[PDB]
């Protein structure tokens, strides 16, 4: 019993496969693989180093390890309708940087969401080597509709006139019109980049439009709504543009691959080419809406952009604590996990922000539904109404654990 | 059952399971890792995302993550004896990326081991981020007695004055004075990275002298010779540095770790932790040199530098095949794995090279000791002149298998 040696290692990974039971999980970016995908994350795959492409490795002994990364990429290409998948990047990050490595130069002009309305931080964060190698200008949803206005991110581009337009966010509702931003890369003359990763599992289960036809590069995590492992996917349609991306996976940014994380790539890319995974999506896209019900009602709060057509949703809380830091702060005491988010031109300072951010995946692959998730945005609405009032939090906190009991995890 | 779903993957698995059992393993990169380390990464801390360190996570949930992790950094700076550890970084690639990011700028001059003489592609290769980024400079081993010369170094370090030396090879047989290493750099104002990849485990095992009281920052992969799960790790004895590379790695480089990994880095550390680590260190060597006795004797046939005080060494056999690229693809025709490579001053191409590089640590991961080391040996030299003799070949394959055979796996 290998346990026996590493007692206190095993035994973390014990208060965790129970602090993951006794949360709720709404923190929209996470998820609940299956036991095929942990399961093929710790084959001895771990143990062969594969350089290179299928057929084009550094070694030999790579047939078996080709065939697995060649049923990933099949498998990606297939659910995704790509004429080319590159399966290798360890990380969204690197996904990303592998694009803006293929496409433009250090110091080319890049256009992205705005991190107040939901980029991620390789999208323009200066903390970030996105931030620091190329020029990032931000684009914003409109101040009232808290939609894409299309028409402002023309004239934007025009008077910017960047080489890349990235689009995809963390935060945003609704459904992002891929065609119109084609429509505007290809009048400034740029290359459209779609950082899927929230949506992917939308796009899989037909729920969301996909980008696929319309950016040059789709990258995408492999977690989140795909509820694969831990990696990154880049996909294209067009063949010179995969030949310099797949030159900039390795040796561009990257070693040897995670063969056994492929494993599981591939795995979690057969699951998602099961019809059952359009029923989750269609019940993601309900748990999120169910949910975001309970806030506009409230006259307090308001779901951002009065609501969602996707996996998630923010909320104004200043109306009821100091900021979001408070509000998250607060709601963890209950056993439920989200996250402060800045909101559209964010009142607050970034450490503070204007209000949280829920989503649906987890609770959702938890087996879930939507009785349960207006019910725990009732605890939420309640536990920031009563943040002075810890009788009432232990209250909702009893709750909290009588609904995680009553749904299980594996 | 999970493996029901899809065959076609699972069998691909129980494939490459059965091939690194009819296999002879000798890249010297690889080696097998424990029933802890894979089970651990097949663990549900995939599930969780954990930006930022221990006690300053973006998100809540965390905590007893926060003591996985604390696990891993705690272990490596007790293993190494560096007051500061990052264990994030998904592989050896980041973890020395980051550590350019922390200590340099773009354009600034680094002196690194050429790719010939064993330079990783991280350590300036044009076709890599650190060649495009960075003024890399190679130095290489004397043409005469294939040894690094510290003279020659610092004559080469005086003309070049770069800002970051780095030390440490994927192809040298021999003894690093990182003593030596830290005088040159400090003689021209530079910083000294050492990247210990290939000999983390003789450092850990007490068999090579470690680089940590010497370099400005540590780097290696869990992976090779310390036999943990594919991934980075830095080491510091430097606060400001320790700092500036926490920053580097996340959010300059990387999103959130692999948590599951990094449990399985705690896993490893803790392997080599263990009494039976040195053991497995003193087998390597002894098991490496085993192989070279063979290589010497032989009249055709010369070990680089005479032989090895680590875990591998280079053959040269342009005196009993056309290149190394014939030597390996002979050699994979009796289920022996190593790879062609270049030897100082390589006269052929890259594709094809002089010489085969040979490992003794997944073999001795094996439980094989110096008889079967011998053998192999033998086999290799048999094969290598009856280059085109396949009734020899076949015989070998047999004999090969009775070993593969007569030695397990797990
Ligand atoms: C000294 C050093 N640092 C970093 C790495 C990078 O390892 P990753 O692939 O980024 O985790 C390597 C790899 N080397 C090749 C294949 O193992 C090889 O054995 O020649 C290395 O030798
Ligand atoms: C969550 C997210 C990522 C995560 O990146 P990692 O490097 O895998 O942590 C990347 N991009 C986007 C748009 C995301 O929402
Ligand atoms: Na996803
Ligand atoms: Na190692």
């Amino acid at each position: 019993d290998y346990k026996a040696f590493d007692p206190e290692l095993w035994n973390a990974i014990d208060a965790e496969a129970e602090r993951q039971q006794n949360n709720i999980e709404l923190i929209a970016s996470e998820n609940v693989v299956s036991k095929a995908v942990m399961a093929a994350q710790g084959t001895l795959l771990t143990n062969k180093t594969a350089e290179g492409y299928p057929g084009k490795r550094y070694y030999g002994g790579t047939a078996v390890i080709d065939v697995v990364e060649t049923l990933a990429i099949e498998r990606a290409k297939k659910l995704f309708g790509a004429k080319f998948a590159n399966v290798q990047p360890h990380s969204g990050s690197q996904a990303n940087a592998a694009v803006y490595m293929s496409l433009i130069q250090p110091g080319d002009t890049v256009m992205g969401m705005d991190l107040s309305a939901g980029g991620h931080l390789t999208h323009g964060a200066p903390v970030s080597f996105s931030g620091k190698t190329y020029n990032f200008v931000s684009y914003n949803v409109d101040k009232e509709s808290e939609l894409l206005d299309y028409d402002a991110i023309l004239a934007q581009a025009k008077e910017v006139r960047p080489k890349l337009i990235v689009a995809g966010a963390s935060a945003y509702s609704r459904i992002i019109d891929f065609a119109k931003f084609r429509e505007i890369a290809d009048a400034v003359g740029a290359y459209l980049m779609v950082d899927m990763a929230h949506i992917a599992g939308l796009v899989a289960s037909g729920h969301h439009p996909s980008p696929v036809p319309y950016a040059h590069v789709t990258t995408t995590t492999t977690h989140k709504t795909l509820r694969g492992p831990r990696g990154g996917l880049i996909l294209t349609d067009d063949e010179d543009i995969a030949k310099k991306l797949n030159s900039a996976v390795f040796p561009g940014l990257q070693g040897g691959p995670l063969e056994h994380v492929i494993a599981a790539k591939a795995v979690a890319l057969k699951e998602a080419l099961d019809p059952a995974f359009k029923e989750y999506g269609e019940n993601v896209i309900k748990n999120a809406a169910a949910m975001a019900d309970v806030f506009n009602q409230h006259p307090d709060f308001r779901v951002i952009s009065g609501g969602t057509n996707n996996h998630l949703f923010l909320v104004d809380v200043t109306k009821v604590v100091e900021n979001g830091k408070v509000a998250q702060n607060v709601l963890e005491e209950v056993n439920i996990t989200l996250n402060k988010n800045s909101i559209p031109y964010e009142q607050l300072s970034p450490f503070k922000t204007s209000g949280i951010r829920v989503g649906s995946p987890a609770i959702t692959s938890r087996g879930m539904g939507e009785a349960e998730s207006r019910q725990i945005a009732e605890w939420m609405v309640e536990a920031l109404e009563n943040h002075d009032k810890p009788e009432v939090l232990e209250r909702i906190r009893g709750d909290v654990k009588v609904l995680t009991d009553a749904f299980p995890l594996y």
